[PDB]
């Protein structure tokens, strides 16, 4: 924070002579230069400005429902990719529709799931290391098909400076328990699985390595995250009956 | 502009000597150095090139048809948002189709529309005024559900600095009067609705509010954007008849 | 002018996510770094706001009405001054209270002279030279002392870079035609002057020179600068009869 | 001093061609550049053209006159002052006129006294030490009132960091030797004395202390600074009789 | 062009205090920093100023007259240069005299012709190319040896960034029209030539190229270029009879 | 001057271990960062060293001779310039065999003069002025012809900053007292003006102007310098008989 | 070398979106503020280009021929130079055509000689010194004129940072080979000889020195260098009978 | 290294005219401006030479000869240090005497032992880490103590970024097998150790840890490191008999 804002100095009359604070003042000049360069480079801005970048879907518009799953400790060895999770699609659709809807009831309010992301936090579990992680991942198979357990490392995914990735699962394959803006009604699991067309082929098979040249020993936890955005109405709640 | 361009100075010969601008070998000095500093930081630039940035689509490939729609004037008090529009999804395809064709007929050329955009414009309504715009939205719901006429802001989609904020209507949900490369075939509206697979589901549905901590009046533009790219032959344009 | 002020880019959602303008992030991030500085240096500000400036009396609040009462030029010798004026005082308010009552009536607003100054006009009257213009004054004497027409240069005041010079004459002393903040009545000179009480004994009596060490030859426009601020009412002149 | 002033370099014509120093020429882009920079801020100096500042009476217009009146040595306790002076109206009076006239007399030269200043200097007595100045003053009192020989510090004057501070004594209340612009006349002290309206009232009575947390030991030197222009006609002074 | 000069800000007393624009005074320190500054590095000037650049002789003393010659197209191999006159020294000289006469006459002042210079022209015949001329030339031959139509590059000129090359041609076996400071005598051609000493020996035989790696199409424009000072009398124009 | 040159610090050893002085080994750090500066920017250099300057012929070798002729004053009306000097070319050949040879005499060495110039001093006759010199001349013509007294000024010379102006008279056309390396044998004023060719056509014609807008006044003073190198044998004199 | 050129990064579209390079459109963006750069200083390149320097004569335009002569040992006291050399004009003439005509031949092609310059090449002959060298030189005497063997240092030449010096020899006094742009004739040094007006008087007469306060050895390498400009046709040779 | 020195550039005569490299006048330019700075912080270096810094031991006067003694594995708690070595007096005066003596004979000059070091050099065992070492030691101890193997870390010694760390070992306590400047005399280990005084009390006694909060596993080299300074005459090796 500030101590004046911008409000510094101070003016007075004398002799109907007007008086203003010296620094104010030289802020003034100096504010007027800057407003010459601001001027000098909006030419600049303007080549900038024929390209966009993306806003961060996790700190923008939304709220963040992280459903965590469950944590893992893998061991893995140099150049080499360790399995992280390897459910049926109908156990994956069992944990997501479960977990999900049995922490948010009761849900008061009109609300869409704008997007279903699959999170890894990664930690290490020995000080003095020094290493990043890499991941991979395949998002369905024929369902007689089993991911072998370790893999060999071949152009992968760098995980970020904070240990966390985050994969969007879409609409598409994906089945979500709120599909549109709507509002819930009575709901059960055998009614949602029996609208999934393809429940058995979709499912996140996620592998996880590092950059080091020594075995390293990795917590993991796993989480559902959920985009969503509420239309809550202007109204009170009162206890019944209203007025 | 400039004046001379990079071809300032001139050159002679004097008694088989060279004479060349004393400004023009400074400039060759300059620009020397100037490599060699161009040369010093290419490595950083490949660090840069791991990644890339999206053009703007506006300012970007293919033409800009602005088809207005409406002005609304809202009152929005702090913390809220009110709806722009609550058209069925029939309603919102009367409108697209009838106002795209009416505006663009006769459509003389091979064209596809690369994309289609629902577009706020707002603009404040007093002066001397200091506050952003908000937005929300959802694109579909049950065809018996009438949304709420004003809610509270959560987490919402903060307008650009130009108080113009753009939503993409993908060829999913949404279609389009033409929807790939071809040539304008007799068509009418009521041939156009019965193609449509679910035409009571998808519509726009938009709030806007403020980061006034007052009640704000807000003028309202709408429109549909449609990204558009012609492929006209490079053939002449005759009286009939043609040679 | 600028030409988007501070509205550079703009904004757009593809799929759920936001885009932003290049340009106008890098603007961010730019002044997010200005802010710092700004904060940086705010107690050199708090030190230097212990101190104060005089508003400029002429570019500052009041209007300004020139009342320019003749021209002359004077050749002068280096290191001299010679006598710009030499009217008794009597001669003085009949030219200040003549020359501002018929150029300013008919006065039609409540007002009151802020302050009344005497302005000194130096252009030089040959091309190619190189000097400055030195001042200086006495604002009374016993009526029977006539001033030198010339006198040697001690210690004078040295006039501004354009050339102009402004005597504040006080309150004291040097009478106005208008005292206080009043509406205008039927006045003439001899109320006037048998008003005054010491008519006889104030005048300007200026003397100007140069640093050149040659003779120069100057033109002179002396005027008297009044400050006057009015108290114009906020309602309208009609034809009689009103309404 | 420099020593070839801005007049380097020079030049010369071989087969008609010219040539010209390259410093000079260097000196002349340079220069430019300057320009084009002076062009660039002047907009900015108008903002600063906004406000004045007030020149330095004493190395300003008029000369000095530095009547030295007494000495004095003072111990000051810690965030106390000591009286300086304790003067009657009537003695401070005798002390300003005698000493001035005394000193000046012959006068012979048409002058007026711009301004009056008692001036105090102020010095340490031991070396080794780090301290300011500090000041309180007043200018009138019951002639019968006799001030405080000690006083608390509250609020003081800081004096400036040359350790001399000087106070204007205005035409108002303190009386001078010279009033206006005129010529001297046969003058005595009991003539001036009994034209002087409150002789008894206006005195000068003058506190001094320091920022320091021990006792301090200071030397005092008081004068009267007159502040005097002179109107020396531009003439010969001759042997009687002249010519 | 600036706005105020160097005559920024102004001046006024008040109560005999000077004041004057804070800009103003801030111009007057920084320019005091820059004159210690320019002081700093006047021995830097002295070391430079042991050598000197030479004056463009066509934006320098005298004045220019361009008696445009002809135009010609050539296409020219890579690595290879085209003749672009192959002239006897009769027929340069009936051009040069003949083309020179008939132009400026009447010649109505006395002049000396300082110079004369040969000038190509350079432009290029198709666009979104990248290339740079080339020169060659020689003065003189036995006049019964015919120049090669096309020669291979071997260390040529390069010419300047403006596309233009003059060749200065010298008073020795260059012959003028006006040899001194003269005034025009009755003159024609045959006289001229038959003074002429050796008029079938000196004849300009330029060559152009390109450093392009493809055939590249020109447009070239011959001109002799007089450098001429002319001495005219300051004295009017009368219709006779005068006076 | 420097005070200990490049030779700061010291060093000595205690139990074996050599100490040096930390400000020495700061700057071998120092040196080391300017030696890499260094190689940095010689690429930029030899760019630069595809071109030359030339050393001024005054500070350069060879010894000045300045023998001075005559002073006069001009007044110069505005865009005017008035003749300096209308010698013959006899006059002219009498004053610069006259003067250089009695001046120089007697000559004891063998010696070569290198070149012969005009110089033209010019210092304004009054202060507080601000303008420049120009100039213009002519090296021949008709013997009969008499140059104007005035010209108007069309494309001059501008005279260096120093205000002096120096011109070229070269071996051709003007005759030189020694014309190569020689001794010097009896010579006389009748002897050598036979051996010129064209004595009575060779002459400078010069004038001077200013930028002024007003007329001016000027100090004239007119040289004849002369560029000498001597070859003095390394060898003692003595008083006859040598040894 | 360059890694990339100005071809860094790239591009590509997914969803009708165009992505480009970050590094890419960063370099676009400092671009842009070079080029606004650029434009700011033109006007300073346009007061700049008033002047000219020349092209180095040996690294520029037409080839050089280096025909060293011979070598030579001197030792060179304080203060003094050595002659190099005290050919007469005859044996000059003999090694100036012998060595020329006897290295160049055969001589196919038609050229031109440019320039002849005489060549000092100074080298030291002991390590661990610091000294730079000096020169004179005459180009003409008396026949009978034996130059002094040493002289005492007077304003000499400076010899540049490389150690070489080059004396140009001009078309008057000194004869070439080949006049003009001609093809070889039978010739010989008779023939030669006869033809050249003045042989015995023109000779190089050149003296070495150093900055030295200690005796030093030098070597000395002396070399005529030709600058030529050849005319080869764009032509094959082939093997007699061609074609 | 530098491709052309400090002597770039060149120098050559045309028409007794001095011509030089642009390039070299802009260094010597640019060197004047970098003298003046050198003048400018002499006085600096002044106030920083009243100081002095050690020349490094092994990269100073002297040979290094590293005669290695052995290496050992340790593993390390976290805040713990291992013993590395726990020989008695008597057996490091054996390794000492023994593996220095074998190494270096024949010793076929005059030679001094300036200083003996005991060299640790640490290398992890592991990649992927992040750790500094530590050092402790003790020079002597009762002959019948035993150090403890581990003991807690507590103000040790931080070894230094290149992981070795170097103990003198002085003249009083450890004995040399060669004390002053000598020549080789027959020698063995009985007489050497009789003529130590207290053979059994001095010996290195060192630590080793680290900085990590794991265990960590270390290899360790163990050496003795002489500085010697040789006395070779000048002088030829022959085959005897000589000469």
């Amino acid at each position: 924070s500030l101590r004046y804002s911008r409000h510094d100095g101070t003016s007075c009359v004398i002799d109907n002579h007007h008086l203003k604070s010296l620094g104010a003042v030289l802020n003034d000049v100096r504010r007027k230069k800057d407003r010459i360069r601001e001027a000098e480079y909006e030419p600049i801005i303007d080549i900038a400005d024929q390209y966009m970048v993306t806003e961060d879907p996790f700190r923008g518009p939304g709220k963040n429902v992280r459903i965590t799953l469950f944590k893992e400790i893998r061991r893995v060895h140099p150049d080499t990719m360790k399995l992280v999770c390897n459910w049926s699609g109908k156990e994956f659709l069992r944990e997501t529709w479960t977990r999900f809807i049995s922490e948010e009831f009761p849900i008061t309010t009109d609300q869409e799931i704008m997007d279903l992301w699959f999170e890894l936090q990664l930690r290490p579990m020995h000080p003095n290391r020094c290493y990043k992680f890499t991941m991979q991942y395949a998002l369905g198979a024929h369902p007689d098909y089993v991911a072998h357990d370790v893999i060999r490392q071949q152009d992968p995914y760098y995980v970020g400076p904070n240990n966390i990735e985050r994969i969007n699962l879409s609409k598409k394959g994906f089945a979500f328990p709120l599909t549109c803006l709507q509002s819930v009604y009575n709901d059960n699991f055998e009614r949602f699985f029996d609208d999934v067309l393809w429940p058995y082929f979709y499912r996140p098979l996620v592998y996880v390595g590092t950059t080091s040249a020594e075995i390293e020993e990795i917590m993991i936890e796993v989480s559902l995250l959920f985009k969503i955005k509420e239309f809550a109405p202007d109204v009170p709640l009162f206890t019944g009956p209203a007025y």
